[PDB]
């Protein structure tokens, strides 16, 4: 439903930080491994022990997108299936499902990147935020053999 609690979107870190995931020392951790490896914020932090669902979860209410609390319950569907192809899906990490409110509902565990195939399919779709693990097995739902 909703959640409040003075949280802060100033940062991605910060919007972590805020809900107390991670260490205070962890996110500085995080951030100068970043100047030196060049890697994501997130990614680089979840060395230090943080859980997928969290980065995950924090992208979502940075980068504003909806989050599944799981893949199980989603219903695959052929139709959606032809948006996007098996190895398609994985050049842009999206994959399709159905269709809700005259729109596109693709999964993709790439929220950064939502609005660069957002931009490029140029019509309503909602684009969810889900785990790597659900999203990987998700395909065999959306992409049904036979
Ligand atoms: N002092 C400080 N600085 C901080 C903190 N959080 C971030 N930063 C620095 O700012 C940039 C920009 O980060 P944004 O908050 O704009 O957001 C991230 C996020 O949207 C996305 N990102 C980051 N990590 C991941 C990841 O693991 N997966 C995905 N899908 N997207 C990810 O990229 C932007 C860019 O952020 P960067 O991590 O590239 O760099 C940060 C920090 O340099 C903070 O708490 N404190």
């Amino acid at each position: 439903g909703s959640s409040g609690e003075g949280q802060k979107d100033l940062k991605l870190g910060e919007l972590l930080l805020q809900k107390g995931w991670i260490s205070r020392e962890a996110l500085e951790e995080a951030l100068v491994e970043q100047e030196k490896t060049g890697d994501l914020l997130g990614r680089i932090l979840v060395r230090k022990g943080l859980p997928e669902e969290a980065l995950y979860r924090a992208l979502a209410e940075q980068k504003g997108l909806e989050f599944l609390e799981s893949t199980e319950g989603i219903v695959p569907d052929p139709s959606a299936a032809l948006l996007l192809l098996r190895s398609d899906a994985l050049r842009y990490g999206a994959v399709p499902i159905g269709f809700q409110n005259g729109e596109v509902e693709v999964v993709l565990s790439d929220p950064r990147h939502k609005e660069a195939v957002a931009q490029l399919l140029n019509r309503p779709a909602r684009f969810y935020l889900a785990l790597p693990q659900a999203w990987e097995e998700l395909f065999r739902r959306a992409y049904p053999q036979k």
